[PDB]
């Protein structure tokens, strides 16, 4: 019974920091990279689309350009880790990691962003 | 390039009526029912989970119990049609049909529900 799991369903991160959001999927010893599809989104925004052992940045939402990456090292360990660099207040929301690997499933992850006045003020007027 | 498509991304339905929400996926001549995964949800509520040629009502959200069904006749024609009977105001929302069939994709469908005063009054006072 194919299941994606999340060690943490909540992340509290500081504006300006890097975060790694993780989800696990069952890998039995050896990864079948051909069959693997990893897809990250927040609300409805495409972050990552890993298919046929390669990311597809053509479909990636502009706000996550050059600052969103899948950690391919961890994929062998059944960990689809999404790193977001330079976290903004816009990154606060519900993420979804959708994985297909024989079966298919997804999990939700809530991200809260703490920001000082200055950063908040700018986001407020936007 | 595996793609789910929706003829209509918006449905306006009357309280008390039945609705059929549709998604298409490419079927090349013959359906491989073993590989097919169809999954319907509305705002994170599980409606349908079709896998290994069979629905799984164990994970189905209670509000869609006995009144939500996948049209299996149309699956061979690459049409994952979700029928909801006796539409309520609670059914208004964003639906997602997630399909895995070799590749994987999903589409969003917005449903609006028109209801008379009486039905609205009852929904208003949850
Ligand atoms: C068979 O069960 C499912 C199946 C699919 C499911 C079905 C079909 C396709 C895809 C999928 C795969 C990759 C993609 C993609 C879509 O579109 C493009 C990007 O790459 C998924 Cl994912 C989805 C869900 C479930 C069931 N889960 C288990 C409980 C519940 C859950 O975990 N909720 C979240 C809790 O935080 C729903
Ligand atoms: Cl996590
Ligand atoms: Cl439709």
């Amino acid at each position: 019974a194919f299941t994606v799991t999340v060690p943490k369903d909540l992340y509290v991160v500081e504006y300006g920091s890097n975060m790694t959001i993780e989800c696990k999927f069952p890998v039995e010893k050896q990864l079948d990279l051909a069959a693997l599809i990893v897809y990250w989104e927040m609300e409805d925004k495409n972050i990552i689309q890993f298919v046929h052992g390669e990311e597809d940045l053509k479909v990636q939402h502009s706000s996550y350009r050059q600052r969103a990456r899948l950690l391919k090292d961890q994929l062998s360990l059944g960990n689809a880790a999404l790193q977001i660099t330079d976290v903004k207040l816009q990154d606060a929301g519900v993420y979804r990691c959708m994985i297909s690997y024989g079966g298919a499933d997804y999990k939700r992850i809530t991200v809260k962003v703490n920001a000082p006045y200055a950063a908040a003020l700018e986001h407020h007027h936007h």
